């Protein structure tokens, strides 16, 4: 009986106490419907905590604690927005996630290890999490503002010399090394998912795609997950059933990404999926250079090292071979203290709400149809309530 | 974002800590059947609770952490057991109400009064309830152990002196005075719901027909609640609509049992309901004393007092004019300390085990039908469990 409280003082349990209140809120909101209202038992149940929920509700964080200064991203599943919380005037990024969306595409549970990692990664690598909160129609989350915005659009802004590719690849290791120290692969490793903060240095910012590995230190999936231009060819074939695979995974991502820096293109670049996968498992005759883009000879092999099968990949045998592979030989910094360096590029900004780093986004409201018996769509987002 | 808190530490809320575990545990007992969980949020939502709720389950109060004695109580909702602690070897009372017969009998809501006043009376005329629990099939309630009896059975075992008769009655209506004053009418008052303690000082013990009061001092009740002997005419009329009752009615049947006490039969028996309907509304006409059995003048009187309208009921105008009555002048106690003197009768008990002074009851399993949808049958009882 003394367990128990600590189990639910444990800010990482699923029944401390915010999860709890997830669950009468999650219960009230799936229960409360004229059709299902006919029940007696559910009737008389929501007479007695429908009140308290809604106080409880406005005692809450709301999304209305926030002003809305710009939509600074979207895709599928919702919206990434800068925002300013009223009562604190604190600068913020805060990702909306459609539940009705959710629910439709089937896709439901790839936020609870981007829940955890941002809430609790404690690193400079890992955009920091504050709060994690939901309403009927969204998850939200709020986020440590990065302001750099990311690394395609200084790859869109930037002829890159090796010595920055040197700097930025370096921090993409040592913050894939952190993850993977965390018992996580990315899985979908690629410069879109890479922002620059304030100084201009790098943190992982989009955790969806992650996977908690085994005591070995792999993962059994049946599904290729990730992006036509990076995905490994391991993970590809791991589609067609019985895919064993492990870290490597995010290593040749990391190439594909210094390749892209460095050339200027994707290595397997296509008009469609089916050339860029078919091209992907080709990755032997198909890899190669331009002549004039002259890479050096040193980041031709870290490339190279990168891009081959898993077994002889750089990487198989620790992060230290590629630490100190001579590509990343340099004077300007150590592996002790890259991330307290000069970085490449300092984002000049003129405020706190400036994000002059970031595309414009255009901006152009569907909710669950009432069901007539119980479907319990609010269930899958129990336990995702945080507070700092 | 600061009351909340106290809101879940407040053990008198219903968004407090035991009641939201009931709530997850709850749901958990109404979601996890093989129908419901072809549905494919209830099967990924309990997947991740099944496990820990199953666990939190244990480290919760469980019925087998009691030993059972002997069951010295049964009725239609369930069992009154005298039981032992195993840990502690303390005795208690403990009464189990069947969640399948509340249900079944559309009877699901009378105890929550019950368990409130039981918790938090602290009164000398209230038994006390220590903890409060549920495992799928049962409401528990722990109890202080009453060795005494009822007066029923001291009643079938006594020729009653007027002098006892005066004591006990004066229990009674400190007993029923503190309950009003907490904004209370018991409705079902008789010998059979008092109890006497381990001295022989009467505490009131059943309270599943108490109902609050206005903000007046009355209640707007269209069901006839009580036990045919002692039900005064006023809640009988009720019935027929539009029934507009208070404290008064407490005062008729503490009348009654006066009556009954003195004489040896009730004041309005019958060979049936009806009989002793008929003949409690013709209490003008119908009560009647026998000659043989000399009552005094002024028992008589306090009698008459109580058996008859409201508007005219001692009582009706405060609970002073009932402690001053004559009948009530004694030697060997006053109102301030009653319940510090030396009891009618005092239980002559062998152990702390020795449950003589109630009767020997027989013991000759029903559950709920597996749902094909969702019903709720455990919703009614969320909020129910309670730690001293
Ligand atoms: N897979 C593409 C993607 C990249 C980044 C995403 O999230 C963001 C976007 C922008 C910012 C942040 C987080 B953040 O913490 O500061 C600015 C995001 F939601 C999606
Ligand atoms: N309406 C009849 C009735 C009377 C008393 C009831 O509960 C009991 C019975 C016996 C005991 C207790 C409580 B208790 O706290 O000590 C002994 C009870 F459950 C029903």
């Amino acid at each position: 009986q003394r367990k128990l409280e600590a189990l639910i003082r444990d800010p990482r349990s699923p029944i401390n106490v915010e999860s709890l209140l997830d669950g009468l809120n999650s219960l009230v909101l799936d229960l409360d419907f004229p059709a299902l209202r006919k029940n007696k038992n559910i009737d008389n149940f929501l007479n007695r905590y429908e009140k308290i929920v809604k106080k409880i509700r406005g005692l809450q964080m709301k999304a209305e604690d926030y002003d809305v200064v710009k939509v600074i991203g979207r895709g599928a599943f919702g919206e990434v927005q800068l925002v300013r919380h009223k009562a604190s005037q604190k600068v913020y990024a805060m990702k909306l996630l459609s539940k009705f969306e959710m629910i439709k595409r089937s896709d439901s549970a790839f936020f609870w290890e981007e829940r955890d990692i941002m809430a609790f990664a404690n690193s400079p690598w890992v955009v920091q999490l504050f709060y994690a909160f939901q309403d009927d129609r969204y998850l939200y989350m709020v986020m440590e503002y990065m302001p750099g915005g990311d690394l395609v659009n200084l790859m869109s802004n930037y002829d890159v010399p090796e010595k920055w590719a040197k700097f930025y690849t370096a921090e993409v290791v040592l913050a894939l090394d952190a993850i993977h120290s965390m018992g996580l692969i990315h899985r979908d490793v690629k410069p879109d998912n890479m922002l620059l903060d304030k100084h201009g240095h790098l943190k992982l910012a989009d955790f969806g795609t992650c996977m908690k590995m085994d005591e070995t230190g792999m993962v059994h999936c049946d599904t290729a997950v990730g992006t036509p231009d990076y995905i490994s060819p391991e993970v590809l074939k791991s589609q067609g059933g019985d895919g064993f695979y492990g870290r490597e995974c995010d290593w040749w991502s990391v190439g594909v990404f210094l390749y892209e820096m460095l050339v200027g293109d994707t290595p397997f670049y296509a008009d469609s999926l089916v050339g860029t996968y078919s091209k992907i498992m080709d990755h032997k005759n198909s890899l190669c250079f331009p002549e004039d883009a002259e890479i050096s000879k040193h980041a031709k092999n870290l490339i190279c090292a990168f891009l081959t099968d898993r077994e002889v990949r750089l990487g198989r045998n620790g992060v230290e071979e590629i630490r100190q592979h001579p590509f990343f030989k340099n004077d300007q910094w150590h592996w002790d203290n890259i991330r307290e360096t000069a970085a490449p590029v300092v984002p000049e900004l003129s405020s706190d709400i400036d994000s002059s780093n970031f595309d414009d986004i255009e901006d152009d409201v569907e909710t669950f149809p009432i069901p007539k018996a119980f479907v319990g769509n609010q269930l899958p987002f129990i336990g995702f309530t945080y507070y700092r």
